[PDB]
RNA sequence: UGGAGAGUUUGAUCCUGGCUCAGGGUGAACGCUGGCGGCGUGCCUAAGACAUGCAAGUCGUGCGGGCCGCGGGGUU
């Protein structure tokens, strides 16, 4: 068990001779608060099962997320697909800016201190997407020169 | 020591893309309302037209006299 933060659910919907069937969307945030989150996407008949299937494929996929201060290592740019994503870090008393998907995620991966912008298309669900993939790719001095070894 | 975005093309999706909004600012004006003070600020329009008053003068230690008001006899 850790943290889990609902992102945003929507309905969609398919055609079908007599009327349009339907479906629910769950995007889903987790994490203690130590430098471990999860993000997860959720499909289902309906509303609450989806909210689940959130968080169980959340827990599923997780990520080291190295902080320090409560900040983050490095300066990084992302882009998945069309939507970009700017994470540069920040002194100890600044505060988590950035939109309600890089935010959420960054809240419960730990960051207090941290400058986000969201270029790109900002499509909610890749928004995430992208924001994970950054973390994914956080170094820290240590395993920074422990590839420069030889 | 510094960086948040959202709504809107579709049955739904992703993408492109414009329109729209929340912010901050002003020698402001307009509506409704209106108690006190301090500090600022106040014809952005017709460089249109203007009554009245004032905004530029001063030195008698540069010089000669006019009027007014002071004191003082050279030829008897
Ligand atoms: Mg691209
Ligand atoms: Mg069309
Ligand atoms: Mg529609
Ligand atoms: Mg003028």
């Amino acid at each position: 068990d850790f943290e889990e933060k609902m992102i945003l659910i929507r309905r969609t919907a398919r055609m079908q001779a007599g009327g349009r069937r339907f479906r629910f969307g769950a995007l889903v945030v987790v994490g203690d608060r130590q430098g471990r989150v999860g993000l997860g996407f959720g499909k289902a008949p309906e509303v609450p099962l989806a909210v689940q299937k959130a968080g169980y494929y959340a827990r599923r996929n997780m990520v080291e997320v190295p902080l320090q201060n409560g900040t983050i290592p490095h300066e990084i740019e992302v882009e998945f697909g069309a939507s970009k994503i700017v994470l540069k870090p920040a002194a100890p008393g600044t505060g988590v800016i950035a939109g309600a998907v890089p935010r959420a995620i960054l809240e419960l991966a730990g960051v207090t201190d941290i400058l986000t912008k969201e270029l790109g298309s900002r499509n909610p669900i890749n928004i995430a997407y992208a924001t994970m993939e950054a973390l994914r790719q956080l170094r820290t001095k240590a395993d920074v020169e422990r590839l420069r070894k030889g």
